[PDB]
Order: C-alpha cells, then structure tokens, then sequence
C-alpha cells in the first residue's frame, strides 16, 4: 500500500455542465473552451481566476493526442493544436475540461497527461508537444476569431461553424494565431514545454 501525500478534492464539483450539455462544435476546440470560460464567469461558483485556456501545439504544428473522440481506440489523433480548459481547484488538485476527449470531464490532471498526453521521452522530435497557458480572464478579454482558417481554397467551411457569432473583441476581430503560436514573444499567457507543464501543475 501507499497513501497519497494537499487535499484531496475527492468531492470536487464541476465547474461546467455535462459534457453532453455543454456548447460544441468539432474542430473548434479554441471556441468550445472560450465558452465553457465564459459559462464559469457568469455562474458565479468558482473564481474565473482558478481557470486557463490550455493551447497544445508545436512549431511543426502537428501534435498527438491520445484518447480522443475522432479516433476510438488506442492511437492519437494528429492535430494542428488542440484547446482544452484547466482549472486549479483552490486546494492545488488540477482538472482538465475536455470536451473531445474519451476519458472522463473533467478528468484529473494526472491521468489525463498520464493517458491522453503520454510522455515525450520516446516521440519523434518533431511531435513533441508544448502548452501556451492563458487565465480564462485573459483569454475572455483578449481571444478573437474570425473562423477564416476553416475555409476551403473556394471560401467554403470545411467544417461547419458553431451557431453563434464568431467571437471579437474591441481590439481585433483574428488573433488565432497568436495562441496557436509557442513562441513566448508572442501572445498572452505563458509557454511551457510537456515536462514543464508537468512540473507546474501536476501533483
């Protein structure tokens, strides 16, 4: 036997409806996250400030993920990136929100790097992944997107878009890209490599 050595937020409540009820589209993570940070601003049960916007990408823009919706089964799916929200519950316990993925939501943090992330030590180089980290705070005041990078060579979705406005702020209608970005000059927030991400917020 070995007992775990911080409490434990056994009791933990979610800080978003089911899965099956909250807002989706396939292949807008960014947006999916967006508003899961904005039901948790205006539900008034946790401090938005216990909560980021998670960016996973690479220079390479190609990024496994494991345990994901689009592939059952035991491979990952390559994405260009892939948003999902963390919320550091105020005892230290870390859950991840992630609406595309087959473990539980919210699943700890743990497991889900355990699981869906995998360690890094034995992919290929150019797969490594790396995580821009945004308080929800933050990315509800600064994100904006103008759904332009789903369009097809003739201006046609390649994916159908959610069913609300694209989301814009005062100062920019498209910015995508600087949270896609892993570059720490650009953007808001902080950038971490996997081992780092770990470091910071796993138990």
């Amino acid at each position: 036997q070995l007992m775990e050595g911080g409490p434990a937020a056994v009791h933990y409540q979610p800080a978003s409806p089911p899965r099956d009820a909250c807002v989706y589209s396939s292949c807008y993570s960014e947006e999916n996250v967006w508003k899961l940070c904005e039901y948790i601003k205006n539900h008034d049960q946790y401090p938005l400030e216990e909560c980021y916007a998670v960016f996973i990408s690479n220079e390479r823009k190609m990024i496994p993920i494991w345990k994901q919706q689009a592939r059952p089964g035991d491979g990952p799916v390559i994405w260009d990136y892939h948003v999902v929200l963390l919320h550091v519950s105020s005892g230290g316990q870390s859950f991840i929100y992630d609406l595309d993925t087959v473990l539980p939501f919210p699943c700890l943090f743990d497991t889900y790097v355990e699981d869906a992330i995998k360690s890094d030590d034995d992919i290929h180089p150019q797969f490594r992944r790396k995580f821009r980290v945004i308080c929800a705070d933050s990315y509800l005041k600064n994100f904006a997107s103008d759904r332009s990078h789903m369009k097809d060579s003739s201006g046609n979705w390649r994916e159908p878009p959610p069913p609300y406005p694209c989301i814009e702020t005062g100062d920019s209608k498209m910015n995508l890209n600087d949270f896609i970005s892993m570059d720490p000059k650009v953007g808001w927030g902080a950038v971490y490599t996997l081992s780092e991400f770990t470091h910071r917020f796993g138990s």
